[PDB]
This record gives structure tokens, C-alpha cells and sequence, in this order.
């Protein structure tokens, strides 16, 4: 397809992906329990549990631990570019995702000027692949100063127990291990 046409197709994979899930596609009257944005990295937030004192009576707070520390580890970031491969964090928590030969990922932020046209059954295969079946996110900055992280994919726990991955508006069966 045209380049215009692939970059108007990745675009709204993102658009899809921020639409509200409310109920599973083959399974209407299964609902989510927890859905999780990827943000693929080699980083993760961690806070402290505990800050150990000398003063029995401390500066008052909510809660135990402190303001969270970004850790990275180089091992992460093979595998992404390997596009075989991905870390994400939700919560407290590091997941690990195994890629089949059908997804991939790219590291890079999405930025559409950069983006390549490769394409002047399987070459299908190939333009299916990088355009539906590519992980990607993007990074913008607000008209109030913010800056917004979106990602092409999401992460769904069920009600049933079962998990699938949301990549724009496809979805894949996926499980635990
Ligand atoms: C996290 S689940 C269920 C949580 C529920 N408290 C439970 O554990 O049973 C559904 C919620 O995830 C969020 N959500 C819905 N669509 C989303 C999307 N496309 N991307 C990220 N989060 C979404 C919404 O806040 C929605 O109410």
C-alpha cells in the first residue's frame, strides 16, 4: 500500500488501543480485570519498601518506603531489537513477553517522518506484519506542557481467568507462564 497509507494504518493502531475496553471479543459476557498499557524498556520504577531511622519519632507520612528510583538493566534491551522480545512494567511489577514469529516490536518511539516504506503473498505477509502486528509507542508533548507516553498495545486479565494481547484493534490469545 501507499506510504501514507501505512503511516495513516500504524496511527490508528494507537487510536484503537485507547478506546475502552469494556467486554472480551469472542466472549461478551467476560469483562476485564485489569488492562495493562506496554511500554517496552530496559527501566523500572522501584520504591523503597522501608527507610531504616535513628529518630523514633519521623517526618509523618502515608507510607512506608519512599519516592521511587528508575533501575535499568542492560540485559533488557536485547530482545527488543532482536524484535524476538520485550520487558514491560505495571505496578510493582517486570513482565516478561516471549515473541512469536507473527509480532514484533520496535524500541524507537514512533515517529512517523523517519518512518521507511519498504514496499514500492509474502510480501503480504511482510506488510501485514510491520503495519498490524508491530508493538510500537509513541512520545508527544501537550499544549500545557505535559508529556504524553501512548502505546500501540495493551494487556487484558479477564474475568474467566484468561489473558489476551491487544495490538491496536487485533487480538491475540496469550497465556501466563
Ligand atoms: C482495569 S479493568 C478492571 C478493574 C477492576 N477494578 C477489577 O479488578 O475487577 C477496566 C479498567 O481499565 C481501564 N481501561 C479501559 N480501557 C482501557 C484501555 N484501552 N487502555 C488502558 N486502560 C483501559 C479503565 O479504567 C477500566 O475501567
Amino acid at each position: 500500500k501507499d506510504r501514507d497509507s501505512q503511516i495513516t494504518a500504524i496511527e490508528k493502531t494507537f487510536e484503537d488501543a485507547q478506546k475502552s475496553i469494556s467486554q472480551h471479543y469472542s466472549k461478551p459476557r467476560v469483562t476485564p480485570v485489569e488492562v495493562m498499557p506496554v511500554f517496552p524498556d530496559f527501566k523500572m520504577w522501584i520504591n523503597p519498601c522501608a527507610q531504616v531511622i535513628f529518630d523514633s519519632d519521623p517526618a509523618p507520612k502515608d507510607t512506608s518506603g519512599a519516592a521511587a528510583l528508575e533501575m535499568m538493566s542492560q540485559a533488557m534491551i536485547r530482545g527488543m531489537m532482536s524484535g524476538e522480545n520485550l520487558y514491560f512494567q505495571s505496578g510493582n511489577d517486570l513482565y516478561f513477553v516471549k515473541l512469536p514469529n507473527f509480532l514484533s516490536v520496535e524500541p524507537r518511539p514512533f515517529d512517523p517522518q523517519y518512518y521507511e516504506d519498504e514496499f514500492e503473498e509474502e510480501g503480504r505477509t511482510r506488510l501485514k506484519l510491520k503495519v498490524e502486528n508491530t508493538i510500537r509507542w509513541r512520545i508527544r508533548r501537550d499544549e500545557e506542557g505535559n508529556e504524553i507516553k501512548e502505546s500501540n498495545a495493551r494487556i487484558v486479565k479477564w474475568s474467566d481467568g484468561s489473558m489476551s494481547l491487544h495490538l491496536g484493534n487485533e487480538v491475540f490469545d496469550v497465556y501466563k507462564a
